[PDB]
């Protein structure tokens, strides 16, 4: 038996909750290091078989002993509890970096010099194109444009809404460009300005990813994989992320980096003429490309984002002919990678009034609500207070979590302010921090439980006990799509669904479009 808690720590403002399992009330108290209680109160049920003690009213920083029964936990306080988590998670994407040296006084461990410089093949052709830069997508060194354009718009989002937790922490400074930018926009403009290079000059359409036509070992380092870069097929939906993408940033950027702004604006609109004269065709693998496919079937909802993002971007009301329809389609309204339409309701619901239909906002607006009021129900039921159901502990969970936390802090930037909104964004870091079943930290680097083994090559290629940090894993996954996960997990339930084994690709993998809605909601909890 063991305390679940936040691992990382507890802010001295914010909620501080920790779990037992237990089946009766029991007292507890928080205690300086030398001893002496500080705090004293009583466990309470919450369902499962879940205790919880809330201590929110220890406002002290510090480290404190925690004992209840007979365990004992440590936890911390702190003024900004999270500064360093996020700086790591933050820092993740320039560990990312392809075709750009880390440098060992940035990089420690993980240094290397420039990978993946060779020009990539159009698919199918002889010609060749560089398009150098931006993130390794994952645990792999791929580089997929339709998670890219997520996990730009996630540090777009954080920057808009929550600047000055953001100023508080320092990127891989020095692998970056004079005068550096703000963080969240200083690391964002390493995958824009790759993004820019996968447009085709003579359509407007956007290549869907630019990789090697198979995965290399687990054990490869980036600068020594050397098989051949191709490019796969253009296809809609990385032409509709892109546009997207490219909109928000051409916003974003303009009093920051006004040529990259104009450059964005552009390619937005010439992305958005080649939505128009073509088909919504799902993408599929071409034959000799095993690499992820990021492929989906539904493509109205990156239509709809594309759409609302040139609304917003231009103010023109001409757009909202096309948005307004769309927003009406009953699509799920979510944060990506492939169901993406809640980046466009945001879109429209972030331009100016005038612009719009007022109707039709207001019941976007209604609609918004009922979705965080059903996702506040899941968390009233859950032992966590997480919105989450045993269902939704799929491939990358940790995400699924992370982006319905994102929601509802979203949405209190367009006028709906749900009371649950700074719980569950609490309990989600708290849950990423160890506060589960399993008294796991999804995150590597922290806590007293880390991630130590992920599938992650840069960190297997060096040492398979101490990998990056800042990492955040995929999570428990129900639906065992690995070899590791079938042997291991198998009846199990949904929550305890995880293995931090480095073989585990489909629970303990790590992507770019897992680490951005962790660095939005934990810098939300930041902005105390
Ligand atoms: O199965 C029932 C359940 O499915 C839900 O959709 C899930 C789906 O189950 C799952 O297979 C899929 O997993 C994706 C994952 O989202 C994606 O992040 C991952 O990306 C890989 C990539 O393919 C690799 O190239 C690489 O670089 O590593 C990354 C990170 O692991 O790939 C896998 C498989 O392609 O996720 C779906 C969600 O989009 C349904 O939503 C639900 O309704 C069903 O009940
Ligand atoms: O199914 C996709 C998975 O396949 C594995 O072989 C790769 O190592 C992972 O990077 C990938 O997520
Ligand atoms: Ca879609
Ligand atoms: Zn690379």
């Amino acid at each position: 038996k063991s305390i679940f808690y936040n691992q990382v720590g507890y802010l001295i403002s914010g909620d501080k909750r920790f779990w037992i399992q237990a089946h009766e009330p029991q007292p507890f108290a928080l205690r300086t290091p030398e001893g002496q209680a500080v705090f004293a109160g009583m466990t309470k049920p919450v369902g499962g078989n879940w205790y919880v003690g809330d201590f929110t009213a220890l406002r002290v920083p510090g480290t404190y002993t925690l004992t209840v029964g007979t365990l004992e936990a440590r936890v911390v306080i702190h003024r900004r509890a999270y500064r360093d988590v996020l700086e790591a998670m933050l820092r993740f994407f320039d560990y990312q970096l392809c075709g750009v040296v880390l440098p060992e006084d940035e990089a420690g461990p993980w240094a290397h010099g420039a990978c993946h410089t060779s020009d990539a093949k159009v698919f199918g052709t002889e010609r060749a194109l560089a398009c150098p830069g931006g993130w390794h997508d994952a645990g792999d060194y791929g580089k997929y444009t339709v998670p890219a354009a997520k996990a730009v718009a996630d540090l777009l989002l954080a920057h808009e809404y929550f600047p000055a937790a953001l100023a508080h922490v320092r990127p891989m400074r020095s692998v970056h460009r004079a005068p550096h930018l703000p963080p969240a926009l200083e690391v964002a403009r390493e995958e824009i300005a790759w993004l820019l290079t996968m447009q085709d000059p003579a359509t407007g359409g956007v290549y869907h990813k630019v990789t090697t036509p198979s995965f290399p070992p687990l054990d490869t380092r980036p600068e020594d994989d050397d098989a051949p870069l191709v490019l796969s097929p253009i296809s809609y939906a990385a032409t509709a992320t892109f546009c997207a993408a490219m909109a928000h940033a051409a916003l974003v950027y303009r009093p920051f980096d006004p040529a990259l702004s104009s450059c964005c604006a552009d390619a937005a609109r010439r992305a958005y003429a080649w939505l128009g004269a073509h088909e919504m065709q799902p993408f599929h693998n071409p034959d000799g490309i095993l690499t992820g496919e990021y492929g989906d079937a539904e493509l109205r909802d990156e239509l709809l984002w594309a759409s609302c993002a040139l609304l917003r971007m231009t103010g023109d009301s001409a757009w909202a002919r096309v948005c307004e329809p769309l927003l009406d389609l009953d699509l799920p309204w979510e944060l990506g990678w492939a169901d993406v339409a809640l980046y466009g309701v945001m879109d429209y619901l972030r331009t100016p009034r005038a612009a719009v239909s007022d109707d039709v906002r207001n019941k976007v607006k209604s609609r918004l609500l009922r979705e965080l009021d059903a996702l506040a129900a899941m968390a009233e039921s859950h032992p966590f207070g997480i919105p989450m159901r045993d269902d939704d502990f799929i491939w990358g969970s940790n995400m699924v979590l992370l982006n319905r936390a994102m929601a509802f802090l979203l949405a209190e930037g367009v006028g709906v302010l749900h009371p649950a909104a700074h719980t569950v964004a609490q309990r989600a870091a708290d849950y990423l921090f160890g506060a589960n079943p399993l008294g796991q930290c999804y995150v590597t680097g922290f806590g007293q439980r880390p991630v130590r083994h992920p599938h992650h090559r840069p960190s297997v290629a060096d040492d398979v006990d101490h990998p990056v940090p800042g990492m955040v894993v995929g999570g428990p996954n129900r639906h065992l799509q690995d070899e590791i996960a079938r042997a291991q997990l198998a009846g199990r339930p949904a929550m305890e669904a995880y293995i931090d084994h480095q073989d585990s690709y489909s629970t303990n993998e790590v992507a770019v479009y897992w680490n951005s809605p962790a660095v939005f909601v934990i810098a939300a909890l930041l902005e105390a």
